[PDB]
């Protein structure tokens, strides 16, 4: 294979001392070529201040970390090492027509452009190995060299200083060609109608409530089993249509990414070995390359398209006969898209593989012919069982959360993000990597505490625990390291600014859904969930262990203080 050849030869050239061809490889659908070579600690600060949760199963589970070449073969040989059957001719036709219409819609006000070394550098600097590479001129010279191959329609290194530079160089070139989708906010709600990119977690609830006001059926939120593994060759070809909107120099580079890396990927992966440790080189045409720039945008695009197709089927626009038809007429599809398409996009909230859809009625529930045929088979449900919808938007799962409407004492309403409390406490009690001092650990603890104060203040236990952590950690210490990798996090808690000031800014001043801008002057006027709701979402309020914890908290705070030492502390209790 000419397209894949050069990349194989370069890894083989460097790792020639232990290169061997294996006749016994677990890969059944991934093309085999060869093989060479022949985690996280507990946050003591958060732990000491959340004693009742020492005896909680979810908290214990999350503390178990197995990022190993042993817990890697289980992930790969589950959903990744499979094939998706080709969609029917009619299905392919509908998808193509819809993709063309969607790209035109998405590009109505924006024009694609190349992203830059300066942009990528800024991104890397705003969070060590990638930092050094970015500051190195030799890295950008290698970038330049690889780009020249791409312009000739060849790929050299896009898949130990050599391999690290090759990896980040590949990521930069992806960013250069397809980064505009994120950087120029193509999937913002204003631009995409269905999208929520850049909106923020603090807005997602309001967005779902707005969807709930649109006349129609129930709200549906079906999970797809292993979305990235269900991206077909046809999906890839539909996603590629964005290149039609590019200038020649950009089109050339994006073409290379789509053809050479997206539709012809080379992947390095390890597997169990009785001899030692081996990393295998494999290739594939379809599926989403999960660790590639542009993945989020392209998933969002293809999910938007898929859900429109499902809506069409629900509405009777598409029949079983249509999907089977190799000569399907475009007329009715184009008519639906031109007259109803934007309206139907507005009925959805879509983030990558995650969707919420409020169709015009409930035929959608059993409209499954296209969804299954497109390869987007729903998780943990028989293929032909109707989807269960929610009549209450506050029950709809989206982006690992659900959302509650709260009433404030002054009569104003807030819509807030929520999730099982054990998940929040379980995450906060984990520190990323090992070898951290008490200061660094305390500072990450502070970051979680302040995230709770801004996003999850309505949870009684979390506000108490947050107040406890912030009391135990020196006031002038700046939160470090991230609390989450979520693309919906805006990290407003990464500051030493007063939390009530930040709370007012987010929830009142800059909140588009808050008409009355009257500031909240005390935390006592910042509302909680109803006690019943708090309990349903995992609160320990009402339990003796929790009451004991609440009474004994000042003691635990002072213990952490004595171990930190003579610093400036403030009481938030
Ligand atoms: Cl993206
Ligand atoms: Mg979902
Ligand atoms: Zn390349
Ligand atoms: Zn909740």
């Amino acid at each position: 294979m000419d397209v894949i050849g050069e990349r194989i030869k370069r890894i083989k050239e460097e790792h020639n001392s232990t290169w061997h061809y294996d006749d016994e490889n677990p890969y059944k659908t991934w093309a085999y070529h060869g093989s060479y070579e022949v985690s996280s600690m507990i946050n003591g600060v958060v732990k000491l201040l959340t004693k009742p949760w020492d005896v909680v199963p979810m908290v214990t589970q999350m503390a178990m970390t197995d990022t190993t070449p042993f817990g890697q073969q289980r992930v790969f040989k589950e959903k990744v090492d499979t094939r998706t059957p080709r969609p029917l001719p009619g299905t392919r036709k509908v998808m193509e027509i819809t993709a063309e219409w969607l790209w035109r819609t998405l590009g109505r006000n924006k024009r694609p452009r190349l992203c830059t070394r300066e942009e990528f550098t800024k991104k890397v600097r705003t969070n060590d190995s990638a930092k050094a590479a970015v500051e190195d001129e030799e890295f950008w010279k290698l970038v330049d060299r690889e780009r020249e191959l791409h312009k000739l329609g060849k790929c050299g290194s896009c898949v130990s200083r050599a391999i690290w530079y090759m990896w980040l160089g590949a990521r930069y070139l992806e960013f250069e060609a397809l980064g505009f989708l994120n950087e120029d906010h193509w999937f913002s709600r204003e631009n995409s109608y269905s999208g929520v990119e850049g909106e923020g977690l603090h807005k997602l609830g309001y967005i779902l409530r707005d969807i709930s006001k649109i006349p129609g059926g129930a709200m549906y939120a079906d999970d797809t089993a292993g979305w990235d593994t269900r991206i077909t060759e046809d999906d890839l070809h539909n996603e590629e249509k964005i290149i039609q909107q590019m200038d020649p120099e950009h089109r050339q580079l994006a073409n290379a990414i789509f053809k050479l890396t997206y539709q012809n990927k080379v992947v390095k992966v390890q597997r169990p070995t009785p001899t030692g440790t081996v990393m295998d080189i494999i290739s594939r045409k379809d599926q989403r390359g999960s660790g590639q720039v542009g993945t989020y945008g392209l998933n969002t695009f293809t999910n938007m398209e898929a859900q429109l197709v499902r809506q069409m089927e629900g509405e009777g626009v598409l029949t079983k006969a249509d999907l089977e038809n190799p000569h399907l007429l475009e007329k009715k599809i184009t008519q639906w898209l031109e007259t109803k398409g934007v309206e139907r996009l507005k009925r959805m909230a879509i983030s990558g593989d995650d969707c919420v859809v409020k169709p015009i009625d409930d035929r959608f529930a059993n409209a499954l012919l296209a969804l299954n045929d497109m390869g987007k088979v729903r998780k943990d449900i028989p293929q032909w069982q109707p989807s269960k919808g929610w009549h209450d938007w506050q029950q709809v799962p989206f982006c690992s959360h659900h959302f509650h409407e709260l009433i404030m004492k002054d009569g104003r309403k807030l819509v807030v993000p929520c999730r099982p409390q054990d998940e929040l406490i379980g995450r906060a009690r984990i520190s990323q990597g090992a070898g951290w001092s008490l200061r660094e650990t305390a500072c990450l603890g502070k970051a979680y505490a302040q995230m709770w104060s801004l996003m999850y203040f309505h949870r009684r236990d979390l506000r108490l625990a947050s107040n406890a952590i912030c009391s135990a950690v020196p006031v002038h210490w700046v939160p470090t390291s991230r609390t989450t990798w979520s693309i919906h996090a805006h990290h407003q808690w990464m500051t030493t600014e007063d939390m009530l000031t930040v709370w007012n800014r987010v929830w009142i001043e800059e909140n588009p859904w808050m008409e009355d801008k009257t500031p909240v002057t005390t935390w006592e006027n910042v509302p909680y969930l109803g006690k019943r709701e708090d309990q349903w979402c995992g609160s320990l309020i009402g339990l003796t262990s929790r009451a004991t914890w609440a009474q004994n908290i000042p003691t635990a705070i002072q213990q952490v203080r004595s171990l930190i030492g003579n610093e400036e502390f403030l009481d938030y209790m």
